């Protein structure tokens, strides 16, 4: 049904903006106070993350110590890393050379290394730190508000991974984050109930405000550029990868789980497609049982290629559309939260949305700029699981080629 409403919220928004803004003469405050239902909701959506990324990345980073306990393991995991990654960096390099929202490089290094270790862990939920070169020169830093996704990110993976290794001891630690995260994602929930009401009246805001048409090209571009990247890393990173680990062809491979991507486009969730899967690992191609059953489960929820490219395409994209340039810096900082958004939202479609919240709101971007994408989202949302379960796909092959000895 979530589909169904966001549809029908993007539907009866564009209806409603369109009438309103061509029916009726809305000042500047009127303006403001007709997109208070979504503006509720944006605040809504921030007021989440910060449990969300907490209880995620420590419950996360603690369950893959549980779930690799072998040189199996870490190769699976390794890789997954790897690809979720590259698919970020594609994604970033389509945008800034595309450029469809369009129309010192050296302390920004180093505040991304600062803000990774902040000196505050209460102020990391509600500030950054940022630096500026002064005077012959000196340099001052100052912090600056917006939560600190990094500085959490990067110490709820350090305490996972020790809660994660200190057995009974940490035992309450793990089960106290293990109910957080159960519980903030069934607040989650809640919020998406409230979220085609807040999009229908911030899509029609965006209507209403706009005098040009001209943004439904921009919007267009944006879906070609994250079409275009998805469809790059499906047939020229992954199968390359593929090809460069596992010497046979990529395509003989890829063309053999047509079943597993055909069931990928019908349920569009890579955990329901985990039956036809395996099947097709075992049937169609030869993969070892016993490797399949470790890396696809893990794949199901750590491996999602499609929505990191997506989403590194989507804070960019935002970024041009209100023309701050994107120093070197947030670009990075982008890369990180997308790859951490594997588990640092839980990667449950339900935190779809959020984790766009997260990814924008790392970078200081505004967090109502989001309903553009989600406008668009729904026709990319089958193609995203696609990507996502086809490197569930090489995953398999290519860590059973490397780890052959073990099995
Ligand atoms: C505005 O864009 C700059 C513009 C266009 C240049 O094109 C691209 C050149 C490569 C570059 C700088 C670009 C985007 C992502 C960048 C990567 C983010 C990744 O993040 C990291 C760090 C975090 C790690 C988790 C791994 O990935 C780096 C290794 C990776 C990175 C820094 C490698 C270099 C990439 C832009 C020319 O500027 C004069
Ligand atoms: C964010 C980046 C820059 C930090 C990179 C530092 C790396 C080397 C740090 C970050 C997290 C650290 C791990 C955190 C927790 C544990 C569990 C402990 O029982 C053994 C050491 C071990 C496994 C640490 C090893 C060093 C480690 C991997
Ligand atoms: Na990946
Ligand atoms: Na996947």
């Amino acid at each position: 049904w979530v589909l169904l409403s966001t549809v029908a919220a993007v539907v009866l928004g564009i209806t409603t903006g369109v009438l309103v803004r061509e029916h009726s003469n809305l000042s500047t405050l009127e303006k403001f106070y007709f997109a208070f239902p979504g503006e509720i909701l944006m605040r809504m959506l921030k007021l989440i993350i910060l449990p969300l990324i907490i209880s995620s990345m420590i419950t996360g980073v603690a369950a893959l110590d549980s779930n690799v306990s072998g040189k199996i393991g870490l190769r699976a995991v390794v890789y997954y890393f790897c690809t979720t990654l590259i698919a970020v960096i594609l994604g970033i390099v389509l945008v800034v050379s595309i450029k469809p929202g369009v129309t010192s490089t050296v302390d920004a290094m180093l505040d991304l290394i600062r803000n990774m270790f902040p000196e505050n862990l209460v102020q990391a939920c509600f500030q950054q730190y940022k630096t500026k070169r002064e005077e012959e020169y000196k340099i001052v830093g100052m912090y600056s508000d917006g939560i600190n996704v990094l500085g959490l990110i990067v110490f709820c993976l350090v305490f996972g991974l020790v809660i994660g290794k200190m057995g009974e001891k940490g035992q309450i630690l793990v089960d106290f984050f293990n109910a957080l995260s159960d519980a903030t994602m069934k607040i989650v929930q809640i919020i998406m109930c409230y979220m085609p009401l807040g999009i229908l009246f911030l899509i029609a805001g965006k209507i209403i405000e706009v005098e040009d048409w001209e943004i439904f090209r921009k919007l267009g571009l944006y879906m070609a550029t994250v079409l275009t990247g998805l469809a790059i890393h499906s047939i020229v990173i992954l199968p390359l990868i593929y090809f460069i680990v596992v010497r046979k062809n990529p395509f003989r491979f890829a063309m053999g789980m047509a079943q597993a991507l055909l069931t990928a486009l019908m349920i569009s969730s890579s955990s329901a497609t985990l039956p036809v899967t395996f099947r097709c690992a075992e049937e169609n191609n030869q993969v070892d049982k016993r490797i399949t059953r470790f890396v696809l489960p893990v794949g199901a929820t750590i491996n999602m290629d499609g929505t990191a490219l997506y989403e590194a395409v989507a804070a960019v994209f935002i970024a041009q559309l209100n023309d701050l340039d994107l120093g070197i810096g947030q670009i990075i900082t982008i890369s990180i939260t997308a790859t951490s958004a594997s588990i640092g939202a839980a990667g449950v479609p339900q935190a779809g949305l959020v984790t766009m919240v997260i990814v924008l709101s790392a970078v200081g971007l505004p967090a109502e700029d989001v309903t553009l994408i989600i406008a668009v989202d729904w026709l990319l949302d089958r193609f995203r699981t696609m990507v996502n379960v086809l490197g569930d796909a090489f995953g398999t092959g290519i860590v059973e080629k490397l780890s052959k000895k073990e099995l």
